[PDB]
């Protein structure tokens, strides 16, 4: 394998971390290949669940807990901390909230969060690498509570960063929020990529094509599929009671991606930086509820 940039994996990984049995587990947790029967059973379906009031309560709670765990991770970001140390903290913070760390064993993913540095687009695996001053690092948190998943992510700066890092991360955050601002009943899911791409392209960045936002509730990934680039062909129209994420990945160079031999880590083919932000959203009768928002503080971590 020819690496696309300066990043490398830092092995060995710690043996996988157990979750106590009193924590309720998603189906794939105990499947030998980490397959989710319940997702596979809706593979190829375009139909979007209309959440009940009970379902909405469940999503509100797990998403608030997921935000709390993200905040824990944001607190740890400093030069010299390893990504594995972040993941260990995350793992304990999930268990403390009586939640299962959704990524753990999802299709045999080895860790309890995703940590994506610099040219990593998404799904980086926490490992023994200490964060370096000038890195950008995204932490993606997904929790499972009482049969509901909640999903969010933010990009952080490690110490002082360059102006290019600042612009990339600001633009990516703006892309997400412009999309969110458009969410309401009657909007086609395909429009959001037109919005994102327009803002990315205006700032000289490209938009990853291979990974999309997604429905989420009882399943971690389900309908709708939500592309982040323009002129996509996504199926569906927003209605009150839909829950889904929007999670644009924006790049300094070209949009093309490839995957490391680990089967997870997605990197820019050119080795240039990429940043991401993610929220889980509920469509209401007039607009949307950002389930993973901060309740206590006006701005994402990288501004603060
Ligand atoms: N939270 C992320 C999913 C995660 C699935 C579990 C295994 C690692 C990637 P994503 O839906 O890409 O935001
Ligand atoms: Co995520
Ligand atoms: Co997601
Ligand atoms: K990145």
């Amino acid at each position: 394998y020819r690496y696309t940039g300066k990043l490398r994996p830092h092995y060995p990984l710690m043996p996988t971390r157990p979750v106590p049995s009193y924590i309720q587990r998603p189906d794939y947790a105990d499947h030998p290949l980490g397959m989710s029967e319940s997702e596979q059973a809706l593979k190829g379906t375009s139909q979007i669940k209309l959440l009940s009031s009970e379902d909405i309560e469940g999503m509100r709670l797990v998403c608030r807990l997921a935000r709390e765990v993200l905040d824990v991770a944001a607190g740890m970001i400093k030069p010299g901390v390893t990504t594995e140390e972040i993941d260990h903290a995350v793992h304990l913070a999930c268990i403390a909230r009586n939640c299962y760390p959704s990524p753990l064993n999802y299709y045999n993913f080895p860790k309890s969060c995703c940590t994506s540095v610099n040219e990593v687009i998404c799904h980086g695996i926490p490992d023994r690498r200490p964060l370096q001053e000038g890195d950008i690092v995204n932490v993606d948190i997904t929790l499972y509570r009482n049969g509901y998943h909640g999903d969010l992510n933010e990009t952080f700066f490690v110490g002082e960063v360059d102006d290019g890092a600042r612009k990339l991360v600001q633009t990516t955050y703006e892309c997400l929020m412009q999309a969110i601002d458009a969410v309401k009943p009657g909007v086609r899911y395909r429009e959001l990529g037109n919005i994102i791409q327009k803002h990315a392209q205006a700032n000289g960045f490209s938009v990853v094509r291979s990974y999309c936002g997604h429905g989420i509730h009882k399943l971690m990934h389900t309908a709708p599929n939500v592309p982040h680039y323009a002129k996509n062909k996504a199926v569906g129209v927003m209605k009150s009671g839909h829950v889904f994420t929007i999670e644009p990945m924006i790049c300094e160079g070209g949009w093309q991606d490839e995957t490391w031999p680990d089967g997870w880590t997605a990197v820019t083919r050119d080795g240039k930086r990429s940043a991401q932000f993610e929220h889980t959203l509920l469509v209401t009768d007039t607009g949307c509820e950002i389930l993973t928002r901060r309740l206590d503080s006006a701005r994402p971590h990288f501004m603060s």
